[PDB]
């Protein structure tokens, strides 16, 4: 693998890793929700929509497909 | 450039999109705060931090370093 292709890989991993860290977080604060828990859960999630979103892009990539391309499901 | 470095190109272009998406909402939603104001400042503050560390890393990027490497200041 190139610089390029093993800095693509790092990253996905890295994003699949996020996702793992979010949904444990948001699942144990949602627990409980106490705005606080609430507060904890939304901002989870919105990182999880993020790194949800960012893993449809290396989609793109293991497909050859553009960036801005919408991911198959 | 090769398929790899222009996906590597349109990646940090949309990440630094959604970045100037974000504060405009977070700094709108801001203003008024009514726990729906707070919860959507939240949420995109949350997907800010996101995007700027993900800023970070295509830095290392353009610096040649490894993807986990911690990037300069």
């Amino acid at each position: 693998m190139s610089y390029e292709k093993e800095f693509l890989k790092d990253f996905e991993d890295w994003v699949k890793t996020q996702i793992q860290v979010n949904q444990l977080a948001m699942a144990t604060s949602q627990e409980v929700a106490d705005e606080r828990a609430k507060d904890a859960f939304i901002r989870y999630e919105s990182k999880l929509d993020a790194y949800e979103f960012l893993l449809g892009k290396f989609d793109n990539y293991k497909n050859g497909k553009a960036f801005h391309d919408i991911p198959d499901e």
